[PDB]
Parts: structure tokens; sequence; C-alpha cells
């Protein structure tokens, strides 16, 4: 960077020399009138070149060397270490008229050097490098560079509600391993010059985006000063000199969104005092870049880690069932005494090179948020509409996320978010706008919209799964099917089973006496089920395309649907498709079918289908305890998972 | 495009296939119960594919070949050509239990194709090709596709006050010429079977970003129907059997800004109806997306055509000199009887592949907007601030723009933005938000924030300008200089001549008998000035910065300066930099400096810095009418120029 200092008519310039910088130097203006030719002395650190229209030539110490005076004829001077005490570093110019060889005047210019860097861990390793070239821009893949900051929406300490960003204060030491570091290195004599002075800044739009402290070493005890961040646009360095380093630690306070790209950036500057009423001068500038890490969810596919349930205290079969499942793993269970667990949150998580932790997304309210899950390493993200209305459809079992897939040449490594939504001319229900552009926002995982609205829950979760294959790195997608079932019922009739019962056991239902027979000379619950496969397999093409699928990635589970006023669909029986997925162990609804020789036909079926894959099938009942099925799922559960192993700044999402 | 369509129990199933897609076909559903294997016929036009398990195999029209019944077996049905009144293109598959040959079931498939696309011109040679694969995206550069729309912002007929696309009528066939085509084509049999419909259809988001009509040629004349836009998101098509096409006219009515891209997409989808209070299905969708085009500016460098001038009737000297200028170039000269000309207005320009037109740029209020400019082919554009109130630096003195430059190998082909700012921390004046957000928004002239509020008025025309090296394809940057100006005076004082009197010939002026031994004795106005240097100096920086330039690219004309109570510039005699370019011919305010043997010193020094570059230099009169200089200039030119040769979607933007 070339920097201009002009020399002054018969004075001397004093200036701050900022290595990686050069100085062009006019010393035509200096000149007084009359004057014919200079020459120049310079001392040793100090490197002179006499550049002439364009050819420069480098200068000696002391030499007694003369130029014509010249516009055109200026100085290029260049300094590659540092001042020290023992420096006296100069250039001085002396004028010569046409007669006579003793100088008629001089100018000169005192130079102090010193280095100024603001740096950050750009090459993503975790160790913040000394002034890497690329640290003022962001660009993402496995060859980009670029500073990353996690959001620090988790809490240290438990005597406060709030999420560590929500304030301006640093408690606890842990809160700094949450942060990114970033060091303000510099080399120099005892003090700057007069008149000078370095300041670290941001914008005020950042302002809201970020926090930035220093830790103190006082002597009763570490203390954190904030210094940059809300209603703090600037703070006044105290310049140690030598070599020396000061260290900050950057928290991020806002999630990528609508309007926030996730980029903030950080300045700092050599000020220079002019006069009073007059502003500082930014002599030199150096600038970091961070982005903020998105918000990221975990398909079924990953390996579990805790699996949370909640039921009442007295639904035994399934606080059994789902202890059984759990310990042929080796996830934890997490109990809470009903189906918030699944409706109200999600389960993602945050990375940067230096740490990562889970955190969740709290559903749209539910008069109240659901906080008690905040904790350390542990976060928590909301989003809230202003004006727009929360319908079923903002509840998290609509919101699911695929595998990872490449579709049509193009790879989405940490796969695609899938959430339900209603046709465009539909007038239907719709996610809400903010949490639909929040999800948008965090762009790694490229949301995809499916058609959910033909259901009176409308979650895609009662539709569509997704499981891994095992002991290979492939899996599929579970679609319900009406038309499995009514093709199942049909044929264990002729089988000579029309009579067999569905519902065994539970009391509820038995006045009822629902058959195969009764359900399949039904003829208006027929054209219902035949439309709710129309709606199904829309959804079954939409996947397919966005996905990247074809029917081999497929298998079709059987349901049964009833319209409800709306012409929406409720479940006929416990939708098999939403199960809990632990690897090769499946918790499987259980669906109570139609006894056929003492056995669901519908649970043989299922197994029939899963089991050659090395699936194993584990049958849940979460409804016996309320002795009937009216289409309601009364308990929960939501498995936290290990985050991906593929870094998600090593994507490269399109423009 | 893979579809799902079953055959259904019993029964026969109509649909409309697509062409461009193809079916997958289950045949298991339908069989009755006990059923052992199916057989298929199908007629000349449909292809017809058993698919066991992932492999395909061709099945003739009639054969009498059987397979097991599977779900894993499957059809996957294929058409190549459109139904006619002539076709009866149909699957038919036959059932047959264990024992006997005869079938007990069949289920068929009754199809109808057609073909649909909406086609645009992707390719951005200004025709419609057919179903450009590509015309669902956006891409930059000489590789680049997709199709791209005009703010239609021009005016086609004088009797209304408004830009056309303020509202939702099209009055004149001329306004065709500014709108995008966009052709639905279609070619099947006379009608659509029973039950289906054509929509077309926007978001309510993209609903104020375009306007889509179609020409009707009824009895009494063409008229022009708005079918999509404000208050309208969808149009009904009107189906035409044959091979048939409609035509559509688009228009943009916003340009991209802060919160839009420039990006709006338009859908036409093949509805297919369910039954009463059931929305329709979404059977087949195609998109298009359009790019509305940027607003643009014209450095100094491109070829000018018309000169705007504006100052009042008796100002005699300017405007004989100002039309001498013109004479010798090919330009028109227009005048209107001041500074509002360059202040209020600056003329851009906006591009797509089949037009274009100037379009103005209002600044914001002045309580009133210069809306005369507008009419046939000249557009008009302005934002206001909602909050920010405006200050001097909301001005189009504050506006310009450089040549194109490359900067650290990165090409700015139509060159950057350059408009006039205060420092950071500074406290100190900037052009509007709104205004700002504006033009990066614009995104292909990248801008610079310079620093132009050391100066009373604040504009950057104050102290920077560039223009053309005859003969060649490059450019200078000229600064204002005052250290140019002390050296000159110095050397004039040296000679003899400190007693040469300023501002000759302004009566005005004449008792304040300014001299050069007056000004160089003036210690405050020379520390004034020093510091006015240091300003230019650090501009000049920045300028070589962003536009990678060197001290070979810059000519320094002298400048003097007097400081207000704010410590802020007002020229001391006429800032010569700002001038008018037209190509080789330089029209320069005349300076008003000492005389030496009866020529203008200042005048003299210009010529001998610019003539033997080829330019030829002009000096301007436009102050003798007042009989003084208090540091304002009374008259404005604004020249528009020729847009840029080279087209702006050729260029690849920074992400
Ligand atoms: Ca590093
Ligand atoms: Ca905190
Ligand atoms: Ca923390
Ligand atoms: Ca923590
Ligand atoms: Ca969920
Ligand atoms: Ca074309
Ligand atoms: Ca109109
Ligand atoms: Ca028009
Ligand atoms: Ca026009
Ligand atoms: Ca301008």
């Amino acid at each position: 960077r070339e920097r201009t200092v002009r020399l002054q008519y018969g004075s001397r310039v004093e200036a701050v020399y900022v290595l990686g910088t050069y100085l062009w130097t006019d010393v035509y203006s200096a000149a007084p009138a009359g004057a014919q030719t200079f020459s120049l002395k310079h001392s040793e650190h100090v490197w002179v070149e006499v550049v002439r229209d364009g050819e420069a030539e480098e200068v000696a110490t002391n030499g007694k060397q003369r130029w014509l005076l010249s516009p055109s004829t200026t100085l290029r001077v260049t300094m590659s270490q540092a001042s020290t005490e023992a420096s006296s570093d100069k250039v001085t110019v002396n004028y010569y008229d046409e007669e006579g060889s003793i100088p008629i005047d001089q100018a000169g210019l005192f130079l102090t050097a010193i280095e100024i860097s603001l740096d950050v861990d750009a090459d993503r390793d975790g160790v913040v490098e000394k002034n890497n070239p690329k640290k003022a821009s962001w660009t993402w893949g496995p060859e980009g560079q670029g500073a990353i900051l996690l959001v620090n929406c988790d809490r240290e300490t438990p005597w406060l509600p709030k999420e560590d960003c929500r304030d301006e204060k640093v408690y606890s030491k842990e809160d700094l391993k949450d942060m990114s570091q970033m060091i303000l290195r510099t080399k120099g004599p005892d003090r700057l010059p007069a008149g000078y002075e370095i300041v670290l800044y941001i914008s005020m739009s950042d302002s809201d985006k970020v926090g930035v402290f220093y830790v103190e070493n006082p002597f009763f005890g570490q203390r954190y000063i904030h210094i940059l961040g809300r209603r703090k646009l600037y703070h006044v360095v105290k310049y140690t000199g030598g070599s020396a380093e000061l260290l900050f630690f950057v928290e991020g306070l806002c999630f990528p969104d609508e309007g926030f790209s996730g980029l903030v950036s950080i300045h700092v500057s050599l000020l220079e005092y002019m006069a009073q009423d007059i502003p500082l001068t930014p002599i030199f500038t150096d600038t970091v870049i961070f982005r903020i890490a998105p918000w990221i969810m975990t398909p079924n596919i990953l390996p579990p880690v805790s699996v949370f349930v909640c039921c009442m205290k007295d639904n035994y079969l399934f606080l059994k069932e789902v202890k059984n499942l759990v310990e042929k793993t080796n996830c934890e269970l997490k109990v809470c005494f009903d189906r918030w667990i699944q409706d109200e949150i999600e389960f993602g998580y945050i990375e940067a090179p230096h740490k990562g932790f889970p955190v969740v997304l709290d559903s749209p309210r539910k008069d109240f948020p659901v906080k008690e899950l905040l904790g350390p390493d542990f976060g928590y993200v909301t989003r809230e509409p202003l004006f727009e209305s929360v319908t079923s459809l903002d509840s998290f079992g609509n919101l699911e996320v695929s595998p990872p897939v490449t579709v049509n040449g193009k790879t989405y490594p940490l796969g695609r978010i899938l959430i339900g939504s209603s046709f465009p001319l539909s007038g239907g229900r719709r996610m809400t706008k903010v949490v639909r552009d929040f999800l948008k926002a965090q762009q790694v995982q490229a949301p995809v919209e499916l058609y959910s609205d033909w259901l009176t829950v409308g979650h895609v979760d009662e539709f569509m799964s997704f499981v891994p294959i095992p002991g290979t790195k492939k899996f599929l997608l579970l679609m319900a099917s009406t038309s499995a079932c009514y093709k199942l019922f049909r044929e264990k009739q002729k089988d000579g089973h029309g009579e067999a019962i569905m519902f065994k056991g539970l009391g509820g239902m038995s006045s009822k006496r629902i058959t195969i027979n009764k359900i399949l000379s039904n003829e208006s619950l027929v054209q219902e089920n035949l439309y709710f496969q129309r709606c199904l397999d829309w959804n079954r093409d939409i996947l397919k395309k966005e996905l990247g699928l074809t029917e081999q990635d497929i298998i079709d589970l059987p349901a049964l649907f009833k319209m409800d006023e709306d012409h929406r669909a409720r479940a006929f029986f416990p939708n098999m498709v939403n199960m809990i997925v632990l690897d090769k162990d499946l918790g499987i609804p259980k669906p109570f079918g139609p006894q056929v020789e003492e056995e669901c036909c519908l649970e043989m079926h299922v197994r029939g289908l899963l089991e050659p894959l090395g699936l194993e099938c584990t049958f849940i009942d979460d409804i016996s305890a309320y002795h009937k099925f009216l289409g309601e799922v009364h308990c929960g559960t939501n498995v936290r998972r290990k985050p991906f192993t593929f870094k998600w700044w090593h994507m490269v999402p399109s423009r």
C-alpha cells in the first residue's frame, strides 16, 4: 500500500510509518522558489529511492548526488523494521540554487516505524496466525478462508435466566471458550509519537451482532471488560511498547437471518490528532471479518446421543418399552413427566473450528417459551412472529431434515431441511415467515417445502421419515401409504380374516367392533383414502425431485386416515412412519391392527419389509394407557444426535 | 422428471401427461386379492416398460406376456408426442389368478399428452427460444443465462404525469417495446380433459415488482390486458388446441434495492380439480426467472451526446463560450434559463438485450422533484428518506463514477461509483442511507466512499475528475492541489510578480486588491491550505487503492481554499478540476488568477500540464456576470453520455 507523505516548505515533517506500507514523498513543493537541484541523506533503516517519471533508483545513506527539481521527480520511502529507542529514522533533503554547491534550504522527514496488525484465525485451525492476508474476506469451501464466530447462546451459570449473549457482561472464564480470539499485535518504541492513538471500532449496524471483551488481571482477580458491542462503537487502546500483543475475545449475538448475512467486521485504526474541533485522521486501518456460524439440524441417520421422552407418569408400557429399546443402544434416556417435546423443540447445533455445542430452536408460542434446557454448552434460540398468527404448521413435528443427498450433480453434504406447507394458490396454512426466513438464512441446509396441509395436524412427520440401511452408507425414505393398507386388508379378507378385529385391548374402542370387513365396506372411507394417497404421491414426487431419490430408495408403510370437516386427514390407527430411529434399532408406534393368528397383521407386514434389511423393529405402545385411539398421539420423543463430521464451512452454497 | 400415477383397483384412471415428464405406474394395488400375474396392452404412441426391482424391459403394444404381481414390479410410461383428436392413448393391464388364462380383472390408464412450456429469452439474444433448460435460473457472465427485464420507468405519452410503471394499464403499443416477451407454448387436442385448467401466477412479494400484459385484437382495436401484477396474483389461461402460442409482455416496476435482489419469477401450472372445497392440485409447474436491469452511471471518458446547461438568461459570456465549446464537437446543447442541473440530477441508463434507454436519478428533496425530463425512452427514478434528513452530501455533485479499472486483478468494466463521506468516527455528514443502499444494490458499479466532508459544500466534484488521454485507451485522474498553487505563486513572486492582481475584471472584488504577495503573507491561510492538502492526499491514497492507480495516472491542478467556521473548505478561486469533458475538449472554469504579461498564470500553468497530452482547453467564465466570486458556482452543466459497449450482464460481481 502506497501512502502520500509530502515534505513541507521550510520545515520538518514527523510521521508514523506503518510496516507493510510505503511512502511516496514529494520533495518539490518544499523547495524554495528558484531552487534548481536537490540532494538527500537518510538513515540506516530507511530505504530511499529517487523516482524520476516512473524510474526508481536506490540512494545511499550519505551521498553527494544531486537531481534536478521536478514535480515528476519524487522519493519512494520504505522501512522493513519497527523503530526502537535506539532509532533515529530520517530522510533529509537539501536544496541548491543555480550557482554554488552549499545548500540554500533543507526539508526533512522524521519517521517512527511501528507494526500494527489485527489478527484472527482465518485459516480455521483454532490458532490465531500472524497477519493472514485473507483475514479481510470470507470465502466458502475447503480452500476457503476467514474467521468464524459462534452465537454465544448457551448459559454458563444457573443464577441468571438469560442466554450469555443477552447482556454486555462476562462472569465466568468458561464463557471465553465459546468465543473467538482476536489479537492486536504491535511493535514499536516506548510510546507513540505526540498526536497519535490506536482505536478499535465497529459499525452501528454490527453493534447488536457482536461483543468484544478484554481480560485484565488486576490485584483482586481476573475481570472481563466489554470494549465493543451494544452501545459501544469504539475503544481507545492503551499502547505498550516493544513487541506486544493484546488478546480479545469475540462473541456473536445473533444468528444469520432475513436481512443479516452473518458477516461482521472489526477494525483498528491509527488516528492522527489535527486540531481542536477537527476530527482525527485515520492514518492506517486494518480490518478482520467474522462469519457467524449457522444453526444446523440433524437427520435420523446421525448417531444418537440422548433420547428425550415426555409422557404421563403412569404410562408404564410406553416407558418400559422405550427403556428397553434404548438399552439396546448406548444412548442416554431422559424423561419428563404431552407432545411438547417433539412439537416445541428442535435440537440443532453450531460449530466453529475452536468449539461447538448443541442448540435448541424453540417453536413460536403455548403462552411461554421452554427455556429450561438452556445451560452450559446447550444453547437456545427462538423466533416469534410480530404480526402473523401461529398455526399447527409452526410446530416442529413439521420441521425435519434429510440425510446428505446429491441432486442433479449438486451435493448437499448436511442434507436439506423439510417443512410442510400448502399449495401456492390454495389459501391454506403455511409455517410463519419469521421461522421460514430463519431456516433459509442458515443456508447450509437449503430448505424444501413439502405438502402437509392435507393433514388436520399438518406435519411432515405424520407421513414420511428416513432410516439408515445397516452396514452401508445408504438410507431409505419411508412413506405412509393408504394403498398398501388396502391391499393388505383385501388380502387378509380373501384369506378368510374379514372378521379380524382392530384395536384389540383398547376397551374404549370395543363397542365400535371395527373389523377388516367393516373398513373395506365403507365406501366413503375408500374414496377419502384414494384422495389421501394422491396427496402422499404428490409429496413422493417432490421428495424424489428435490432429494435425488429413485423408487429404489423408498419403502411404503401401510397407513389409513379419516377425513374431517375441512377435508383434512387424521390417522385412523397410529402412524407407524413416525418412529424413533436409533441406528439399526427402530421404535415403531404400535398400530393395533387386525389380529391374524394372534399377531397384528400390520406389525407382521412391517417386519417383513424392514427386517430383511437388518433393521430391528420394536413396537411401542403409547395408547393403551388411554384405552382408545382418536387420532391423537399423547407422548413424544426427540433424539439429540452427534453433529455431521463434514464441516459446514467446507460447503459451497448457491449464490 | 418422474411423476407418480397409480392404477386404481377395479376402475380406470384418466390422466393428462405433460411432455418432458414420464410416469411410474403401480399396477399392484389395483390387482384383485389373490391375483397372481398381470399382462398389458398399450397404444402406438405410448411407450411402456416393465420395471422389475430396477430392471426395465420394453413391452410390445399387443403381447401376451405375463409377469408375477409384486410391489417391486411396476410400469414406466413415456410419451414423446402430444395427443390429437385422432389419438387413443392408453395402457391396459389384465390380471390373472393362479389357475386359468382368462383375465379376472382389468385396470387401465387413459392418457392425454400435451406440451406446456413457458418460454423467455434466456440466452439474451432478443428472441424467445423454445424451452431453454436454463430459463429457471439466472447466472452472470459471458457464459451466463437467464432473461432480463427493464424497469419501465419512461413515459410513452405526455397526457399523464407519471412513469409508465406506476399503474396497471398500457395505453400505447410503443410501451410494449420496453417490455420483455414471454410466450406460453402449448400443443394438444381440441380441449383439456374434464377437470383441468392452466394458470399463470406470481408470489405476493413479486406483485409490486412486475406486471404482465396480454395483447388482444378485438373488433374495435388492439387492447392490453393486465393479467399479473399489483393485486393480481394469478390468471386462468384460455386453452387453445393444436399447436398454440400466447404472447405476453412483462414490465419491471422496481429497481434492485436494499432487500430486493432484482430477481423475480413467473410460473405456469396445470391444475387438477379434485372436489368442492378442496384446493386444485398443481399437476405440473414450469417457471421462468427474470433479473431486473440495474441503473448504471457514465464516466467522463464515454462519448458525449447532449450537454445540458442551466444559467440566467443574461450570462452571455458563459453561454457564448459553452456554445463555442460544444460547436467543436457533435453534441447537442440544451439550455434552461442555477446549480440544480448538476446537483439534482444524475443521468444513468438501463439496458436489456432487446432495448435500453437513459434514466435520470433525481436527488432527494428543494420541496419538489424534477420530473420534467420524464418522457419517451427517457426514464426517471428517485429515492427519498423516510426518516433521515438530507444534507449537502445528497446532492449529485457528490455522486460520480470512475472509468473502467482493474484492481488487484479484479476488473470493474463499468468503473466504480464514487461518493463523498466523512470519517467513520467523525460524527460528520454522509449521503443518506436510502441513496447509498440504492447505489450499492445496482452492484455492477461497486461504489467507493471518498472523504468530502472537509469541504463546506462537501462534494467529490469539487476536488477530482477524470479525463481521457487522447488517441489512447487510457485516462488520467485530476486532483485539486493547494501545494501546486503555493509553488506556482512563490515562483511568480520570486520572478518579480508579487504585485500581480487576482480577480481582474470582477469589479465587486476590486476594493480587496488581492495580490500574490497578499496571499503568500497570510499566515493562517497557509496553515489552512496545508491542512486541506492533507485532506486531498488522504483521498489520493483511497483513489489509488480502490481504482488501482499509480502516480503516473495523476495530474495535480492548482487550487486554493479558505476555511469557514466549521473548519471546512470553500474555493478561494473557481475550482478548475470540475470541468466539462467532451472527449479531447475540456471546458475549464475560468480561475481569474494573477495576471503575468497579460495572461492568467493559472490558465497558462494548466495549459502547460494538459496541452502536451493533446487535450484542448477552453476556459469558461461563469462568474463575470456576478462581478465577484464568493466561493459559490452559479451555473451548472451535466453531460448525458453514450452507454458502455460492455454489457452489464457479462460482468461477474462479487458474492
Ligand atoms: Ca489459524
Ligand atoms: Ca454475557
Ligand atoms: Ca457461553
Ligand atoms: Ca459454553
Ligand atoms: Ca422435528
Ligand atoms: Ca433468445
Ligand atoms: Ca402503464
Ligand atoms: Ca414505457
Ligand atoms: Ca419506451
Ligand atoms: Ca454528478
